[PDB]
């Protein structure tokens, strides 16, 4: 009936909000599903939408994007959230859509680009647009998966498997993985993901679990990174998130560990 998600103390964002650093001014392109701009408690700066069928990117159907927002907003609550709608009602996207997105976000001049989206296999096509997005210097960021462990394999959705994104997975409140949460070498850091409260369409709230609200948070602490170092590139937000996250188990599982954008914002 209004809530904030544990995790926005637990990666220490309060330590930015109380420096008055909120995401201000900061581009962020919420690739996935759109986002219900009627919701009262969420703004949406524009957008577009790839999914043919679904002309309208402030139009929810399937309550992901919109609890995608609302986490990111939690995070940074003055960034200005971009709708880039490559998700139909089925909930999957083809790769040209995706790639329409991913093009769009660079065009548009986007800082960064959440995708809170996976599927186990790549295209050169879709490597190609998410590298160009980082050369041209937009903080990529997208959810490791929800594939969990398998043997000595990586179970790391693509894109977050690109070594040009930041790949996150999901920790609970204690910090311990969620089973789900996809493993590999190219899993780079952790924050929450499990039972993370936001934003529903209808003027409503409500818990998800996922990488995806753990990868919502990383986004947000992009924003956050940007509102205090304007002028810092890409490759220097990804090092601070990287280098000054605290180390939990094997990378393997838990890559660098659970991001701390407090000590992030300092480096």
């Amino acid at each position: 009936a209004k809530c904030v998600s544990y995790g926005v103390s637990q990666i220490k964002a309060p330590a930015l909000h109380s420096q008055g650093y909120t995401g201000s001014n900061v581009k962020v392109a919420v690739i996935d599903s759109g986002i219900d701009s009627s919701h009262p408690d969420l703004n949406v700066a524009g957008g577009a939408s790839f999914v043919p069928s679904e002309t309208n990117p402030f139009q929810d159907n399937n309550s992901h994007g919109t609890h995608v927002a609302g986490t990111v907003l939690a995070v940074a609550p003055s960034a200005s959230l971009y709708a880039v709608k490559v998700l139909g009602a089925d909930g999957s996207g083809q790769y040209s859509w995706i790639i329409n997105g991913i093009e769009w976000a660079i065009a548009n001049n986007m800082d960064v680009i959440n995708m809170s989206l996976g599927g186990p296999s790549g295209s050169a096509a879709l490597k190609a647009a998410v590298d160009k997005a980082v050369a041209s210097g937009v903080v990529v960021v997208a959810a490791a998966g929800n594939s969990g462990t398998s043997g000595s394999s990586s179970t790391v959705s693509y894109p977050a498997k690109y070594p040009s994104v930041i790949a996150v997975g999901a920790v609970d409140s204690s910090n311990q993985r969620a089973p789900w949460s996809s493993v590999g070498p190219e899993l780079d850091v952790m924050a929450p993901g499990v039972s993370i409260c936001s934003t529903l369409p209808g003027n409503k709230y409500g818990a998800h679990s996922g990488t995806c609200p753990a990868s919502n948070h990383v986004a947000g602490a992009a924003a956050l990174i940007l509102s205090k170092h304007p002028n810092w590139t890409n490759t220097q937000v990804r090092s601070s998130l990287e280098n000054t996250a605290t180390k939990l188990g094997d990378s393997f599982y838990y890559g660098k560990g659970l991001i701390n954008v407090e000590a992030a914002a300092q480096h």
